[PDB]
């Protein structure tokens, strides 16, 4: 639907938007750090379903943090449940934030990447859980589909891939405040299916204010 003309320009645009938004919670929130806890906590309820002991238990070795920000999801949610965590984001200067905000317990932060995800290839066989939250909004309907494919090819055995976005209720927003596409769910299971994923289980993330956009998880691999 003419989403992007000339899609450098979306990622420049979007590249330099983040550049010039401070490392904090709030910042990587757009303003509303004060749902972190919220969403930490639900984040940590959908991830007990594959952690806790089943068929197929998801590993508790490695994980990746994509978007990752000054490390807010891979603080609170990952870094407790997972020995060595991986973080991959393209403004440098969230992961320098990252090493204070983290601190002690950012030692066990095994890699900082710093790179777009449309270019981002992650080493094969490394993580168990790849944590997608709030990023996908930056990336073209093509570039989405090909990085889920190369996520795919990173899992470990039993590994899954998470995706928490926003989900519009009908039609495709354009917010250019950021430079982001907002997608209806049809279209995300649509670019999920066209990269060789299975759905496991699909969650909406409730006690958020109505004014953001709904929020959904879903559960890959
Ligand atoms: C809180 C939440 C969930 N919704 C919200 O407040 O929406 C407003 C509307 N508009 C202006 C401010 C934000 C973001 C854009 C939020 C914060 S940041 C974010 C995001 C989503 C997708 C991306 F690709 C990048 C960031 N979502
Ligand atoms: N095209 C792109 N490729 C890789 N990262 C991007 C990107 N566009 C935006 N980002 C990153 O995604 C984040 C947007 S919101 C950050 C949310 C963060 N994952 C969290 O813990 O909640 C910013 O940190 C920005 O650096």
């Amino acid at each position: 639907s003419e989403v992007i003309e000339d899609e450098k320009q979306f990622y420049s645009k979007a590249k330099t938007y983040w550049k010039q938004i401070p490392p904090t919670v709030d910042g990587m929130l757009g303003g509303y750090g004060h749902i972190s806890s919220i969403d930490i906590n639900s984040s940590r309820k959908f991830l007990q379903r594959f952690l806790r002991e089943g068929p197929n238990k998801t590993g508790t070795s490695c994980a990746l943090d994509c978007g990752a920000g000054i490390g807010r999801i891979t603080k609170r949610l990952l870094l407790p449940l997972f020995r060595e965590v991986d973080m991959v984001d393209i403004t440098e200067d969230f992961l320098v934030q990252a090493k204070t905000y983290l601190g002690e317990e950012g030692k066990r932060v095994r890699n900082y990447f710093c790179c777009g995800l449309q270019d981002f290839t992650p080493e094969p066989d490394s993580y168990d859980v790849i944590w997608i939250q709030w990023v996908i909004g930056h990336l073209t309907d093509q570039h989405l589909a090909e990085f889920l494919r190369r996520c795919k090819g990173s899992l470990r055995p039993n590994g899954i891939i998470v995706i928490k976005d926003n989900m519009a209720q009908e039609g495709v927003i354009l917010d250019d405040v950021d430079s982001s596409v907002c997608r209806d769910l049809d279209v995300v299971r649509r670019i999920i299916c066209s990269a060789g994923l299975s759905l496991l289980a699909e969650e909406r993330q409730e006690n958020l204010p109505d004014e953001i956009y709904h929020v959904y998880s879903f559960a890959l691999r």
